[PDB]
């Protein structure tokens, strides 16, 4: 993985993005085209091969690890963990021990050399449930010129506060995280989506949530990502309809679900080269980043058994064949809560409790043993460009 970016400028969102966070923007640069870097959500503290207790704060198990020898390149947080509502926070300790818990977590992640993603489901303001909730006009209230603009702003402070907690305590650098503002935005099943939203009151929030915390805020070490729900059909103005513009993103991503009764068929797989050939050109001409930010077995998980079982390399496969797919700089799966509706990675029965392996492990084994596909083993160097300049 050469250094080619390495002396070069960028045009991040954050002219004033830190030296670790510039340095990832360049690796993610240069390993497209070369190598696509997997990640897994709750790679740490969530999977049924897990033996460590209660929180899991700074834990080294992982599921992903226990099956195939290494730990993803890319691990995943969201910002419901900050609310105690996921590990490694818990609603029995207080706002700033929960805060702690995740930058602790995040550190001992860090010092194995994984790279560091946070999704965000925030609360719906307005009624006091949660993303699923879609009522109250919540974006419109939420924005500067709404009712509950301040409530919103207060948390986008623990944020904030977060971010500028998650130093590496060897260095004293601060670790970048790639942020995910309000995703599959362009679906109607979390609040910010466009059953609720218009697309200008969505452009207004993302550039207001980057705005706030870069300026008001001085967070330095994010990277922005913007990830609509595919299927796109191809047509890129579906995918635009809510783009922030230019200086908003830093990473175009897309997530995509397979179908649980029925994956690894022509069609998904057709659409998935379809789309990310299509923001893999959009990041090209724009001098950005594409990612597959989500994708899985489906939005509910793989099964029990009877699963098709060349999953992991059929979509692998579906990338790679394509010359503006394959720049791809990383797709990431979602966190193994547990069946029905929440496995998304095989296991290895290590433990020997889970009654034997999983069905899917082979074929996640020859996906990790895909030179294409890097694990966090294949990612290291991503943290050692010195002089990477801004805009
Ligand atoms: C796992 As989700 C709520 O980011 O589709």
């Amino acid at each position: 993985i050469p250094k080619d970016s390495e002396g070069q400028s960028f045009k991040l969102v954050d002219s004033n993005a830190s030296t670790l966070t510039k340095s990832l923007y360049a690796y993610l640069q240069d390993t497209s085209g070369r190598q696509i870097l997997f990640g897994h959500q709750h790679a740490v503290d969530e999977g049924l091969t897990l033996t460590n207790s209660g929180d899991r704060v700074g834990s080294t198990q992982s599921e992903v690890k226990n099956a195939v020898g290494d730990y993803p390149a890319i691990f995943g947080w969201d910002t419901l963990s900050l609310d105690g509502y996921e590990k490694p926070g818990n609603e029995k300790n207080s706002q700033a021990q929960n805060r702690a818990n995740v930058v602790q977590s995040m550190r001992t992640v860090h010092e194995l050399g994984g790279i560091i993603a946070l999704s965000m489901h925030p609360e719906n303001f307005v009624t006091g449930n949660q993303y699923n909730d879609t009522s109250g006009d919540v974006v419109k209230n939420i924005l500067p010129d709404g009712s509950h603009h301040e409530v919103f702003n207060a948390w986008l402070d623990n944020i904030a506060a977060f971010a500028h907690e998650l130093t590496d305590q060897s260095t004293g650098e601060l670790i970048p995280v790639i942020f995910r503002p309000f995703h599959e935005q362009n679906g109607g099943w979390f609040w910010w989506g466009a059953q609720t939203t218009t697309a200008s009151e969505y452009k207004a929030l993302y550039r207001y949530t980057v705005d706030y915390l870069r300026d008001v805020k001085g967070v330095n070490n994010f990277l922005y990502a913007f990830s609509p729900n595919a299927p796109f059909d191809g047509n890129l103005t579906q995918y635009l309809r809510t783009y922030p513009g230019d200086q908003y993103v830093d990473i175009f991503g897309l997530d995509q679900y397979d179908n649980k009764a029925n994956a690894g068929q022509a069609t998904f797989l057709n659409g998935l080269t379809q789309d990310l050939a299509m923001i893999s050109k959009l990041a090209d001409e724009k001098g950005k980043i594409a990612a597959f930010t989500e994708y899985g077995y489906s939005p509910q998980g793989f099964n029990e058994t009877g699963n098709y079982l060349q999953w992991y390399t059929a979509v692998l496969e579906a990338i790679k064949k394509d010359p503006n797919a394959s720049r791809i700089a990383y797709m990431q799966t979602w966190a193994n809560f547990g069946y029905p509706t929440n496995m998304f990675v095989p296991y290895r029965d290590v433990n020997g409790n889970l009654g034997g392996d999983h069905e899917l492990l082979p074929n996640f084994v020859e996906f990790y043993e895909d030179d294409y596909a890097a694990f966090l083993t294949e990612a290291s160097g991503w943290n050692l460009y010195q002089d990477i300049s801004t805009i």
